[PDB]
C-alpha cells in the first residue's frame, strides 16, 4: 500500500473471462502491493446508456460482486459508486476548460468507438468527452498509477496533459499518474472473434456454472481447415489455444498439446476437454466465493457504500485544493 | 411573487448601461413580481477566463455590488455564486448526455462568438458546451421564467429541448423554462458597434463619475457626412438617438429631436447635451446607492454568501429529485 492506483469499470453487464485475463487477476496482485480503488463508472456508463438506466443502475450490484467474487478483498480494495461522489462531475467540468474540441475528436480510442457505434456526427456530447471525465476521475481520487492496455493509453495520456495543464495554469496540486502498461493481448471470443462479449453472445461470465463453462467450450471455434481428429489443425487464430496461453498454469502441457495437434490425430475434443479442466481449476474458488457472496447480499453492501465513503472523502480532499488553487471565490 | 426567474451575468468586470437597459431594470420590477434568482455565473465565466481566474474572484463581488447599486433588494432577490453551487455541474454533466456534439455545432450565438474570438477548431471544451451549462442553471434552480435577449433565443430552446427529453426518459421532474423578450434590442456601444462591452471598449460602466458619463457621451459615434450643426442629420445608425430611445422617458421628447436632427437645426452638441443628463438622472440614484454599500462591504458579502446558501438549498432539491429519476445507484 504504497502508490495509489486507480482502476474501473462501467457497470452495464456481468464480467466474463476477457476481463478477468484482461485486468481481474493484475487487480489481485496490486491490492497487495498498493493501495487499490476501483470505480464502479455508472456516470460514465450513462454516456451512451443514457437510454437504460436501469440496466445501468443493477450491474452496479453486479460487478461488485464480480469484484468480489474474482477476489478483490474488501479490506484490502477501496470500490466507489462513481454516482455517489459529485466531487468528480464538479472536477470534469473545470477540466472541460483545459483540453480543445479539436484535441478531443483526435483521440483515437474513441474515435474508434464512435465508428463502431455507428453514431455518425449525432454523438451525445456526454460521450464525446468522457476522455476527460474520466481524466476527473484519475486527479480527484490522487492516483499515481493506473492500470492501462495500450488502447487506453490515450485516455491516461491525455489525464497528463489535463494535470499539467491545470498544474501550470492554477498551482501544482495534482500529482501526474503514471501508466502500468498492458496485460498482454486480449482475450478473444468463443467463436473466435477479437473481441470477448455478453453482446457479441460469444462470453463464459464469471458466474456462469461449471456445466455451462463446459458447453460453452465444448462449442468453440477452433480451425476452419481442421474437419477431424487425423487432420492437422492450426493453432494460431483458435482461441482454444488462446484460451490456454492465458489460463493454463503449465505451459509444459499447452506447448505438448500445441505438438500434437499440429501433428495430427489431436481432436478439438482432447483438447478442448483440456481446456475444461484448465478453466475449471481457475474458476471453481470463483465460483464458490460467488456463491457464498449470495448468501450474504448484505456483505456486497457493505463492499461499496464503505468503498464509497472513502472514495468521497478522498475526492472531497482534492476538490479543497483545487477550488483553492483556481482562486475560487471563497476559497 | 409567482414563478421562479432566473438571470445572472459572466463575472468579467463591472456592469455597464446595457446591462441595465439589458435587463438590471427589468429584473428590479421582476423582484417583487416574482422570486428572483441572480447567478453571478463564476464558472461560465472560465470557459472564457481559465487562464485568468484573479479577474473573475475579483468580480463577483464587484457585480454583486454593481447589482445592489442597480436596486437589487437583499430581501427580494437572491444572488447565487455558481461555482459554491457544485449541483450544478452535477447535473451538466448528465445533461451533455442529452444532445449531440452536432447540435451543438450548430448553434448560431456560440458560432458567432466562437469566430469573433478566432479560436477556430481550436474551441476551449468547456465554451463550446457552455450552453447546456446554462440549461442546467436553468433546470437545477426550477426557473419558469428566463428573461432573454434576442441573441439568447437558442439557448433558451436548448433547455426546454434538453428539459423535455429528460422528462421523457427518465421521469417528468424538471419544468420547461417559458422566455421573456425584451423590447429594447442589444443597447449599441458608443463605438456604434451592435456591443457594448467593457471588452471593445465602447461602454459607460455604472461605476463612472459624472465627468465620465458626460466625456464617453462627447466622444460617441454619431454621423459622418454630418460636419456642421447646418447640416441635416438622420437617426439611422446613430447611438445617441438608440440610447435615448432606451434611456429617455419622455418619448414625444424623443420624436421631437428626431424631426429637427432630419432638417437641420439640432447640434449633435445639443442632442449629446441632452442625452448626457438623462443617464445622469437615470443614474443618480445608482451613485448614492453604491455609496452606501460600497462603506458597508460586509453587507455585499451577506447579500452574496446568504443568498448562495439559499440557492444552493434549492439545487440540492432538485438534484435530488434528478439522481432518483435517473435511477442512480442507491436512490
Ligand atoms: N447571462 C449569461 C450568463 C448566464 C448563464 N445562465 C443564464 C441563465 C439566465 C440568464 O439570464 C443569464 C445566464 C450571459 O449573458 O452570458
Amino acid at each position: 500500500a504504497r502508490p495509489r492506483v486507480l482502476t474501473g469499470d462501467r457497470p452495464t453487464g456481468a464480467l466474463h473471462l476477457g476481463h478477468l485475463a484482461g485486468s481481474l487477476q493484475n487487480r489481485v496482485r496490486l491490492q497487495d502491493e498498493a493501495e487499490l480503488f476501483v470505480l464502479l463508472a455508472d456516470v460514465q456508463a450513462l454516456t451512451d446508456h443514457f437510454d437504460r438506466p436501469e440496466q445501468v443502475r443493477e450491474n452496479v450490484l453486479a460487478v461488485a460482486l464480480d469484484y468480489l467474487a474474482a477476489g478483490l478483498d474488501p479490506q484490502k480494495t477501496t470500490c466507489v459508486v462513481q454516482s455517489a461522489v459529485p466531487e468528480l462531475a464538479e472536477l470534469t467540468v473545470y477540466f472541460l476548460n483545459l483540453v480543445t474540441v479539436s484535441h478531443l475528436r483526435q483521440n483515437p480510442t474513441v474515435k474508434a468507438e464512435i465508428a463502431q457505434k455507428g453514431y455518425g456526427e449525432r454523438v451525445p456530447a456526454g460521450f464525446f468527452v468522457y476522455p476527460v471525465s474520466q481524466a476527473a476521475d484519475i486527479a480527484a481520487f490522487g492516483a499515481t498509477l493506473v492500470p492501462v492496455g495500450d488502447d487506453q493509453l490515450p485516455m491516461l495520456e491525455q489525464t497528463r496533459e489535463i494535470v499539467r495543464r491545470f498544474n501550470a495554469l492554477y498551482a501544482p496540486v495534482l500529482a501526474e499518474p503514471q501508466a502500468q502498461l498492458s496485460r498482454v493481448p486480449r482475450l478473444p471470443g468463443l467463436d473466435g472473434q477479437a473481441k470477448m462479449s455478453k453482446s457479441l453472445g460469444n462470453a463464459i461470465a464469471l458466474g456462469d456454472s461449471a456445466d455451462e463453462v463446459a458447453r460453452k467450450v465444448m462449442g468453440m471455434y477452433t480451425d476452419p481447415g481442421h474437419l477431424r481428429a487425423s487432420d492437422p489443425g492450426r493453432v494460431e487464430g483458435n482461441p482454444v489455444f488462446t484460451f490456454l496461453d492465458a489460463f493454463d498454469p503449465d505451459p509444459a502441457r499447452v506447448q505438448a498439446l500445441k505438438d500434437q495437434y499440429r501433428a495430427g490425430g489431436l481432436g478439438d475434443v482432447k483438447v478442448k476437454k483440456h481446456l475444461i479442466d484448465v478453466l475449471n481449476g481457475v474458476l471453481a474458488p470463483i465460483r464458490t466465493r460467488r456463491a457464498e457472496y449470495e448468501r450474504d447480499p448484505d456483505a456486497v453492501l457493505r463492499f461499496v457504500t464503505e468503498g464509497t465513503a472513502r472514495g468521497r472523502e478522498v475526492a472531497a480532499q482534492t476538490l479543497g485544493q483545487v477550488r483553492r488553487a483556481m482562486r475560487l471565490f471563497g476559497h
